Formats: structure tokens, C-alpha cells, sequence
């Protein structure tokens, strides 16, 4: 794992140094995130083939006297893949391209609330904590599928069921059996992410359906809803802009020899030593730009703010409370009268990125005791699960009711990832897990 | 204004003094709160025209140690002259309103209207929302200010329930007249809520054609929300007429200094008060004093901790007080009652507020990124709400879940010393959150 | 009183002794709990009038022969067993002892098997397991067995009735139907007397008064049962030990009628101290965990707070899932020669009075009290409110059937806290403190959620 990832990370690095010299960019000027994004955007566009002539464009930026200057550079599509293959020791190296895709996906999740897409699908605009990887290209996604969220996969299934209801010739013919394969594979992606048997058993009904319609759509919404409590398995990968990888190899960092893990310490080690610059719009807070980029780098868009705070060693505050817009600068903007700052992407601690959605004791949540019946005449309180006994949803479809029953048993105060904690940046071996304790003065847990 | 409210208070004082001479009440007898209530009730009865041409009630005198009751009767028209004469010729309905609020605040502190709530289909645990529930039909717009969120909700539900029984209730010239009253109240209630979701939910109740159970359920819902996302309610320190009486009798010029119902003035007056009360055997003088103190400052549903901090003496819950009502019943034996000077003084003073407190303000669950030991927060009531104006309701559910009992309100504001008249040096409480008992009822 | 209950205990003891010698069981073989259960099974079979619907009862007897445990299935005449029962009970045919044996099997069942399969078939919540006390009892124990039954147990039976009564039309009419009604109204009354509030009882009136029992009556019953998790029913708890313990007590010259006995007092605890009870162990089972299981059944503590069980027992009482054991009884398909055996540890550090109470369900004061403040002054502070109480109203209770009494039960369930105190001043006792003079009020860890057994 560590060697193959190292090769991949190094490939993007070598590609970034090369492209910078190919665009004649300064050492300092090749450290801007907007430039990094443009180069990242081009490498992805050149390897599309599934979608202006046969060239890819984008805006490149460089410091003149003091103020930054914008010039839209364009290059031949084949020259870009030639530069990518050369940098990746003569190979196609698509796993490197997906890494660039995931970084963009994580950046979008920290920046834009997908509420407009939620209500337009006929879903709850409060399901955005399930929407990781919604802007992922769908193309090149075996590990892209793992990064995708329960809500995301559900939304894309509903889009299919909507399209298959407005036009009859969707499930019939040549492409009819073909689109069935794409539908059935995606259902098993969603079935995969669910941690309870009842959720999977309900997902089997949705999959094994002759011409699915309105009923299946409702089931998906229901399941998506239950994933706010009985959470699904989503993979998280710390994916950084290519400028960080380029500068590292420019410093003589042998990723193949040293080793790299997307879920381990390595991205933190790189970010602690990083020097990333971002353009600043008139009246934007650099302390806030940092947070946005930091959250995206570690895929912490929908993570508990309290936990992100404690790891960062700095207050991670809600998106609505941030004096900043997007990272990318649009065309109509005047990049002339704009200052810039070094982004603050360091952390106090590091932590292992998780593939899990949390601990769900399945049997206890369905049939276990929730109250006691007193036997002896002794002075004491009489334990019962207040919230769970109060709930009457399951009484008001058999697997549906088992899912509800488990949701009623669950409590926000319940604990997950026991014994596992954060580590110091000097604790490379991760022998000393620090169990986090949170601040009392609180900004909340939700970023949106 | 200070001079305006000054005149008003001054008119009550002169009226009380004049009523004592008309009833030949002694200097000591006029200082009894029980006589004050009778005189106040008489001026109220004499002016509420929509109700023989006489009015009275029990009046008490001390002859040779023993308290004697004389149930007096008096000409309504004659009362009206005495009133107008005291108020420099004018009708002065403001003073009549001021006495009503005193009588109201006293009820809010003495009795709990659980019986009335259950008829309405409301939670008896919403009593902290029932300020001014004993106030008359509609007398005073300033009356509506002091009226609580639950009071108006209960008043609106009664209007809807009548319409369910009477077919013509909403129809005709009477129909459009009552409709105006319905919209008027809904808007008052709307002006009391401080969050957009609550106000938009109130827009649907107002604009509703033929309101029914669906609107009642909405109102009950809104009533509940005001237990957390609290509504704006006026709190005005109204004192018994004898207090103003003795002050005017002592040569206090209310028009000179001025007067505010939300400033130091009523506190200042209570500090120098010489109020006396009749005492049933068993009754602890200290507990009658606490009741009257709460009544005067309209602190029935205030935090007992904050009350004790201001009073400078423990303010214990209603169920722990050794006392009944301030008013003595007709079938009660007055001959065996003792009397005491009530302790109405305070250690500190604080500004009376119209605000109900602070309210907060996309996502309702976390998605773990790091493998670390912690709880995974989600909003229980909000998530489950989809298994039951539903958009507006669920938003109101969401905000109630956001707010925690520990959330700070009135930040940067505190009590003042009685010597600090202009309210310049605030003292942020020196006995805060943990355990001490907040609820009076 | 203590004398009559003593007479009952001695009767069962004397019976077991004479059954041991008759069935030719060794002095030590009769100390086996599996052997005691078979003998208990037989005497219950003997007196059950279903005989008038071979005429010999029996079951497996276990003797240790040539090192290994041997199993033989013996039959015996039911009239010969009733004879031994009559001959050991000073000549009476006591029906008190039979019911006492039954409750012991009930309490053993209540600790062994979770009733979650039956509840799901009934349409009830499978988490109502803490109300399933006495569900294995036949409709054969009278008022005494009825007092031991839980709210859920009666409620389930009633639903089964109504469900059968809507599945078949000719269920409530005729001579067959008329007898069903008498049983309907009776169980409705037994359930009613268990509830300790005005609202829960008044709802039971409506269920009973019903002209045609249907889905309305079931849904109300399910509702009442659920409410018995916070506003608990008044279920009687009786310490009922296996016959072998009583048999060995008499065989040692202990006089039960002289020194008295009490099912809810110290006597069963004291008797379990000096007890020598042996059980068969399956391969891979844990001797210590079998003891725990039986001990709970001995003190009807199946659904009791494990913290309370632990403090009384002196050892740590742990949940059902984490136990390395199966049922005490051995199935006939299992090999019994491979079995080991161990003396069950049934001692206790303390003892406490067994209760018929559901706890302090007098929450009528809190139902009308304040649950929030309304600020009068402009002073910096938090503004206290009952979060759990206020938020409890958004639990979807108003969705299904509603009534005035329903809204009062819900109203009282919202006001209750899991941290509410019950049985004030009442505590455990030392074994030497036989007249229960010095109550020891224990300090349970409030940061211990490990309270439930199932």
C-alpha cells in the first residue's frame, strides 16, 4: 500500500514541477492554490476522452510588481497526458487522476451546500451531511465510490428512477438492459455502505424490482434519512492540492522510499511543512480561507466541529459564519486589486481517517431491555431509556419498522471508536492515543 | 414619559388618600394591603361600565387590638367623582389599567390556572406562559403588552372553539368585527415571537379561512415552543394603591422627579414602604412578604435564583410557602387575625425587561472523518419529525433542539446598587448556573 | 402467615425427600437441579385436571454411574405421586405448594429466555421484555400466579384473544363465546389493579367495556403496556427455590413451621446460604455463570437493575449476552455423559425485602409544575428549562389514537426522569440482622448505564 501510494503521490508532484517550468512559473508563483487548481483541472480534462478544439484551458496567475496578473493559458490535450505519463514513470496512472478528482470533490463539499440539489430531487435539505462526493465525475470511481456518501448514491439512484418514469424506453432495448446493470451495481454500492442488516434487507427490495418507480424512490429517501442516525460507511482520504506535492518533491522528498498513506500521518507531515498561498478578495478573512482549505484537505466537511477544532488546535467555525466565498476566482472578478496570504493549514494533532460510520449495536437496538422492573425494596433510581420509551414512531412493512426501532434506541450521547484517539505529530508510530475532550464554550457540531 | 407616568402614579395616591377620609380609615388602617385591594376593586368596578348602582367589599379597622371587619357599600357614581378629582379632572384610564396589572401580577403569583389550560387542550406545564391571564376581555393595549404568549394562545383557541359551535360566528357584520379581533390578536402574538419560523407559522394561523382544530393544534405547538424560544412579554412593577397613597401623604412629588415602571422608582418606593397585612394563624409573615414582593415586581415566573439575588433573601417555591392569598374571604374569621409589617425591601435593584431572552442563528447529523473516541451528534426530534405548515414546524423543532438550558441571555447586563440610580455600574450575578431551584410553580 | 407458609415449604421438602427414596436416587443425586426439575414437573402433571382429557407422567433422571452422568427416562403413576404429596403435606392436597413450584419455573424461564419472538408475533415492541414476567405460566395459577405476572404478560394474552376474536366471527357468541367474555373481563381487571394511576386504570375501563373488541382495544393495550415502562405496574416478586433446597433443609432437621418462613423476607436468602445445589455443565459452559442465572431465578431478579443485583449478591451480576451458558434443563438430543457438574454458588453478601411495588409512580405533582422560566429582569444568566420534558412532546405520540386519558399518561411519562428516587429510606440488610433493624442505603454508581439484563 505505502509504496504504490508513494509512487502515485510522487507522480502528481513530478507532474506539478514539470508543468510549472513548462508554464515558466516562479518558485513562489507555483505555490498559489488557484494556479494549482488550474493545473489540476487541465490534467483531468485531458484524460476525459468521454467528453474550443482539442485543447484545454484555464486561468494562470503570476505576481507582477506587487499586484497579481491573470492570463488564460491553453495547451494541447495530448501534450498534457504526455507530461503526465512521463512524470509517472511511463504509465497511464489513473489512480493518480482520481486522487486529483477526490481533492476537488472534498473542496466542493466544504464550500457549497447541495440544498438546491436536495429539494430538486425531492429530498430533505437537511441531509447534506450525507452528500460527500456528490460532485464526483462518476467516471473513474472504484475508490471514488468509497468516498461517496449514502445520500449521494441515493440521489443518483432517484435521478435514474425519475428518468425511467418520464420516458418508457429506459429499461427496454439495447441500452435498457445496460442501464439495468448500472442501476443494479449502484444499489449494491448503497447496500454496501449500510451497517445494519435491516437497511440492507430493505435495499434488496429496491434492487430486485421490475421497473422501479415512486415506491422505490420513497424507500431510498427513508433509508437516506435513517443514515442520519444509523450511519453508513464512507471512506475519507486526505487529498491535497498538487502544489503541496510538487514543492515536496522539489525539496527532494522520495515518496516511494519514505512511504505514503492517505489515511495515516503522512498528509499531516506534508501540511505542517507546507507553504500554500491563496488569493484574497477585498474583505475576506485569511483565517477563514485557511479553515476552508484545511477542512477540504482532510475531508472534514461533515465532521463534528468540536473534533475538527481539537485536531486543528484552532476554532473550526460554521460555514455560514465564515467571511469568505469559494477558493476559485471566476472570470468577471478583478484579480487586479487583490492581496494574498499564506494559508494556515497546520494542526495540533493528527488522527487516522476512518472508513466507518460509527458503532451500532444492532440486536440491543431492536429487542434489548430499555427499562427495569424493581425486585427488591432498596432505595435507588429505576433506569429506563427516556427517549426510546417516549418514541411511538415504530408503532405508527416489517424491516422499515426495525429500522425505525433502531433509530429510536439510538442516542446522540452514545460513544463510537472506543480506545482510539489522536496522536502528536512526533508520535509517528502511533503508540500513544489521546482521547479528546472538548471545549465547554461551543460553536456547535455542524458545519452547515 | 416620566412626567406623564409621574402624574398617573400621583393620581392614584391622591385617590387613595381621599378614599380613606371618605371611609374614615385611620392612619394605620390605610396602611393595610387588605383595605388597599378593596378600594382598588371599587374604582375598577365603578368604571367597567359593561357590568344596583353601588359597589363595595370588606374594609378593616383596628379598635382595641382586635381587627374588626366592616363590609362597606358605596355609590359607583360617587367613586367616579373622587377618582376624576384626584386625577386633576381627567378620566385617567391609564391609572385604572395600572391597578389592573397590579391585581393581575398578584394573581399570577398566587394562583395557577391549570384547570383553564386543560379545557383549552393545553399543557398545565405551560403556566410560565400565563402572565396576565386574569386580565379582563380587552381593556388596554398596554394590557396586551403584559399578557403572556400562552395567555394570547388560550384567548385565540377560545375564539376558534366558539366558531366551531356557532355557525354565524365568522359571518355578517358581527362576523367581520370578530375577524378583525382575531387578526389583531394573531398579530400581537406574532409581534411577541422573535424568530422568523414562529412568525411565519403565525402568518398561516392569521390568514386561515374558517380556523379550526388545525389552527388550535398549531397554536398549542407555538405555545410549547415559547418554553424555549421564548416570546417578548412586558414586566411592569405595579404597587398597591396604599404605597402610592402614603408616599403622596408624606409629601413625595411624583410629578417633580418623574416615574418609570421599569426603573429604580418602584424599587425605591418599596424600599421605603410601610405596608401592613392581615395574617391567618399559621402563616409566616416572611412568606406573605415574599409573595407580595414577587407580585409587585411581576416575578412569578422569574428565576428564583435571580429573585433571591435581587431581594437579598431566599425566594422559596410556591409549594414551600406558609401562606394563602393576600385577600381574606367572606367566610373567614377576621376576629382572630394578627397583623405584620411586610418586608418588601431589596438588596439590589434590576431593570424590568420586555425581552424573552436570546435565540440562536442546514445540517442535523455528523459524519465521522477521524477514527477518534467521541459521541456522534445528531438532532433526535428533528430527524424523527418526518415520521409524523409542516416545513415551518420542523424548522421550529430544529431551533428548540439547538438551544441548551445553559445558553446565556442578557449578556453584559447586571443588577445595581440602590444608590446607583442612573443604572451605571452593573453587577453580573455572583451565584450562577448549577443547582438552586429556578421554578416557583 | 409465617406459620402457614412454613407449613407449605416443609411440605414440598418432605415430598422431595420421599420422592428421592422412591425413585431410588442417591443422597447426592437428589442435590442435582436437573433431577429436582423432573420431580417438580411430575407433581404438577399429577394434579393437573387435563388427565380427564397413558395415565403415567415422568421424565429424565440423572445418576452418576461409573464416573459419567447417566440419563434414564422413568415413568410413574400419577395417583402414586399425588399419594406421596398427600402423605407429606399432613394430609390436605395443598394447592399452595404446586403454585409455588410453578412460579419457580416461571422465574427460571423469565431469566433464561427473552420473549422477543412472541412479542413480534403479537404486534408488540420486542423491547417490552422487562414486562414479560410470568409469560410461561399456564392460565392455571389463580390470583397468586396472576399477582406475579407482568403488565406485558396480561396485555399480550388479551391481544391474542382480540386477534383470535377478529380472525373468527363465532368467537364471542354462544356458550363457547360467553365463557371467553368472563375471561376477558377478569384479565382486564387483573391488569387494571396492577396500574397505580388514575389515567392508566380509566383506560383499562374502556378496553373492558368494549362491545366488540378490535384494533382500537389492541392499540390501547399496546399503549398501556409501553407506559408500564415508565409508570410501572405493580408486579409481585416472590423468592421461590427449587424443591431440592427445601428437601435438603428438612433432611437436616430444620423445622419450617416452628421458625416460620416468608417468600418476600430473609428466609430464602438464609436458606440459599446453607444450600448445596449441583447442576449439570455442558462442554464449554461456565459454572459461575450458571450460578448467576439460577440466583436471579431464585430471587425473581430477571428484570432487576444489575447494580442492585450486584450489591445484594456481593459478586458482579452481568448481562445475558455476556453469559457463557444455556438453560438449566438438558434436552434429550444432547449427550449427557460428556457433562461435568458443579456446586452452584447461590450465597449473597446481603438481603433485601422483595417487593410488589412498581416504584414511586406518584408523578401527579410534576405534571402541573413549571418546566421553564420567563425573565422579568434584565440580568445576565442562562434561562433554565426542562429540555428532556419539553422535547419529549415531539415523539410522535399524537399520531395514532388519542383520548383525554391518553394525553394524561403521555403527559406523566414526559415528566418522569430516569434519575427519580424510589423506595426512600428503605435499604439492604446484613444476614445477621434477621429482624431487619439497620437498613443499609447503598450508593450506586450513577455513571453506570449497565443496568439491564437483556
Amino acid at each position: 500500500g505505502r509504496a504504490s501510494v508513494g509512487r502515485m503521490i510522487g507522480g502528481i508532484g513530478r507532474f506539478y514541477i514539470q508543468m510549472c517550468t513548462e508554464l515558466k512559473l516562479s518558485d513562489y508563483d507555483g505555490r498559489l492554490i488557484q494556479n494549482s487548481i488550474t493545473i489540476e483541472r487541465m490534467v483531468l480534462s485531458a484524460f476525459d476522452e468521454r467528453r474550443d478544439p482539442k485543447k484545454t484551458g484555464g486561468p494562470i496567475y503570476r505576481r507582477v510588481d506587487g499586484k497579481w496578473m491573470r492570463e488564460l493559458i491553453l495547451y494541447d490535450k495530448e501534450e498534457i497526458r504526455r507530461v503526465w505519463r512521463q512524470a509517472n514513470n511511463g504509465e497511464d496512472a489513473t489512480a493518480g487522476l482520481t486522487h486529483i478528482m477526490i481533492w476537488h470533490s472534498n473542496l466542493n463539499d466544504a464550500t457549497y451546500q447541495r440544498t438546491r440539489a436536495l429539494v430538486r430531487t425531492g429530498m430533505d435539505p437537511r441531509m447534506c451531511s450525507l452528500m460527500q462526493g456528490s460532485t464526483l465525475p462518476r467516471r473513474s470511481g472504484a475508490a471514488g465510490a468509497a468516498v461517496k456518501g449514502v445520500g449521494t448514491i441515493a440521489m443518483e439512484l432517484i435521478r435514474m428512477i425519475k428518468r425511467g418514469i418520464n420516458d418508457r424506453n429506459f429499461w427496454r432495448g439495447e441500452n435498457g438492459r445496460r442501464t439495468r446493470v448500472a442501476y443494479e451495481r449502484m444499489c449494491n454500492i448503497l447496500k454496501g455502505k449500510f451497517q445494519t442488516a435491516a437497511q440492507r434487507a430493505m435495499m434488496d427490495q429496491v434492487r430486485e424490482s421490475r421497473n422501479p418507480g415512486n415506491a422505490e424512490i420513497e424507500d431510498l429517501i427513508f433509508l437516506a434519512r435513517s443514515a442520519l442516525i444509523l450511519r453508513g460507511s464512507v471512506a475519507h482520504k486526505s487529498c491535497l492540492p498538487a502544489c503541496v506535492y510538487g514543492l515536496a518533491v522539489a525539496s527532494g522528498h522520495d515518496f516511494e522510499r519514505e512511504g505514503y498513506s492517505l489515511v495515516g500521518i503522512d498528509p499531516f507531515k506534508l501540511l505542517q511543512n507546507s507553504q500554500v498561498v491563496s488569493l484574497m478578495r477585498p474583505n475576506e478573512n485569511p483565517a477563514h480561507k485557511s479553515q476552508l482549505v484545511w477542512m477540504a484537505c482532510h475531508s472534514a466537511a461533515f465532521e463534528d466541529l468540536r473534533v475538527s477544532s481539537f485536531i486543528r488546535g484552532k476554532k473550526v467555525i460554521p460555514r455560514g459564519k465564515l467571511s469568505t466565498r469559494g477558493v476559485q476566482i471566476a472570470s468577471n472578478e478583478n484579480v487586479e486589486i487583490m492581496d494574498s496570504n499564506t494559508l494556515e493549514l497546520r494542526s495540533r494533532y493528527w488522527a487516522i481517517r476512518t472508513r466507518s460510520g460509527g458503532n451500532t449495536n444492532q440486536q440491543k437496538a431492536s429487542a434489548g431491555q430499555i427499562s427495569v422492573q424493581p425486585t427488591f425494596s432498596v432505595q435507588r433510581n429505576l433506569p429506563f431509556e427516556r427517549a426510546t420509551v417516549m418514541a411511538a414512531f415504530s408503532g405508527n412493512s416489517d424491516m422499515r419498522t426495525e429500522v425505525i426501532r433502531m433509530m429510536e434506541s439510538a442516542k446522540p450521547e452514545d460513544l463510537s471508536f472506543q480506545g482510539r484517539g489522536v496522536f502528536e505529530l512526533s508520535d509517528e508510530k502511533a503508540t500513544n492515543p489521546i482521547v479528546p475532550s472538548f471545549d465547554m464554550s461551543n460553536e456547535g457540531s455542524y458545519f452547515f
